[PDB]
């Protein structure tokens, strides 16, 4: 109890404290053999998280790393398997049985806890991110079996809380899965969790639109500024996984990256939201068309949006801010992949009016950005920056091989960046075998 308390209060220390776990899922899992029981005591964790204490209190630090050591005894126990990377998987009647049983408890114990938890930690986002990670393991039938819709709407009230709060992209990312796992996967419940989700979007579209507005009539102000891009934000996270073509985004995007191309002032993370945005409803708009049994008129329509956007996608290249050439960049090589004759497989010949070449200024452009902020002259930060413009040039090399941009000045490219490796490398290889 208070026991078991002190266990994973040390647990928690040694976790912290030492350099022998790197990774909070390799500790449970290489404690797991040996004090499943322990680790599986969640009601004397969301007590330690929860209760006020007496004498001595946890950190903020211990308090984090609780929660990110429950959370993966939570995986570990529904999936009943080692983590991702601990792997090597058939499963006995009792270890079968075991599996079922937790995902009861967790299940029940999380209904409850978790809205409790979220609130009191909420401010917090590194871990209201983690809580968010919880209802994924969920037996989400539970939510009618137990009469326990008190506790869903208590979900719900806490996961709007946060989005309101919050604009960290971890954050709302978080809340915008969450939001999907309680919809899709048990119909008792999607309507009343559908009803919640685009009561919170149409407040956030509402305030989006009269912040475009602010913005564009007007001299503008910080307020106009983080209006549209606070807004934006929620709503750009939540557009990759949810459908809200219902609301009319691209076209206020549409606006603000017109007005940052025509006079050059439009905020950097705007213009890159604005940009990711518009990206997800043309997804959207594509989904519903290939789907559906689409129309002369509704392909037309797609592809002068489609073409309206590639045309802001090209302009931005230009934009000052590295951040905004990598995200147009990004969404270059992106929609000329989709939009390329790729589309036409699958008896979907219907498609051909949405088929886009880019042309010789746009291929060209395409291979400058490449020169410049692909292959570049000069801690943590860089090695994550290196992989960034791996993922660049990794899209890029898609349209290279399907002869969508000039192979040949690519290749040209490669030649001149890889030269020194030719010219001196078999020399330096060889070198540096003897030592």
């Amino acid at each position: 109890m208070s026991p078991n308390g002190n266990l994973i209060r040390m647990l928690v220390l040694f976790f912290l404290e030492s350099e022998l776990h790197e990774h909070a899922a390799y500790l449970v899992d290489s404690l797991w053999e040996s004090s499943q029981e322990l680790l599986k005591d969640w009601e004397c964790m969301t007590e330690l998280l929860l209760e006020e204490p007496v004498e001595e209190a946890m950190s903020d630090r211990q308090e984090s790393a609780l929660i990110e050591l429950m959370v993966c005894t939570i995986r570990q126990a529904a999936e009943a398997h080692p983590p991702v990377g601990r792997g090597t998987r058939v499963l006995t009647a009792k270890e079968r049985k075991t599996q079922i049983d937790d995902r009861n408890k967790l299940t029940e114990h999380f209904i409850i806890t978790l809205p409790m938890l979220l609130s009191k930690y909420s401010a917090d986002a590194e871990k209201v991110a983690n809580l968010l990670q919880i209802p994924q393991y969920f037996d989400l039938e539970i939510y009618s079996t137990g009469r326990m819709e008190k506790h869903l709407d208590a979900l719900l009230k806490q996961i709007k809380f946060v989005v309101e709060k919050h604009v960290e992209s971890d954050v709302l990312e978080a809340c915008s899965k969450t939001y999907s796992i309680l919809c899709s996967e048990e119909y008792t419940i999607q309507n009343r969790v559908d009803i919640a989700r685009s009561q919170l979007i149409d407040e956030f579209v509402d305030r989006f639109n009269h912040s475009v507005e602010d913005l564009l009539q007007e001299e503008a102000d910080d307020d106009d500024i983080y209006n549209v891009l606070s807004t934006l934000k929620r709503l750009t996270s939540f557009h990759n996984a949810h459908d809200l073509t219902k609301w009319d985004l691209f076209g206020n995007c549409y606006r603000l990256l017109k007005t940052g191309i025509e006079h050059g002032a439009m905020p950097e993370q705007i213009v890159v939201q604005a940009l990711q945005c518009s990206h997800y409803s043309i997804l959207w708009q594509l989904v519903k068309i290939t789907d559906g049994s689409p129309s002369k008129e509704d392909l037309l329509v797609l592809r002068k949006t489609v073409k309206s956007f590639l045309a802001v996608c090209q302009q931005c290249l230009s934009n000052v801010n590295t951040p905004v050439k990598e995200q147009a960049f990004m969404l270059l090589c992106d929609l000329l992949m989709i939009f390329s004759h790729q589309l036409m497989t699958g008896g979907r010949e219907g498609l051909q009016p949405l088929v886009f070449n880019p042309d010789t200024g746009l291929q060209s452009e395409l291979l400058s950005f490449v020169m410049d902020h692909v292959f570049i002259d000069q801690e943590a930060n860089k090695i994550e920056a290196l992989h960034k413009r791996r993922n660049l040039l990794a899209a890029f090399s898609k349209l290279i091989i399907y002869d969508i941009v000039d192979m040949h000045a690519a290749a040209d490219i490669f030649k001149h960046y890889m030269k020194y490796y030719n010219d001196y490398g078999d020399i330096i290889k060889e070198t540096l075998s003897k030592t």
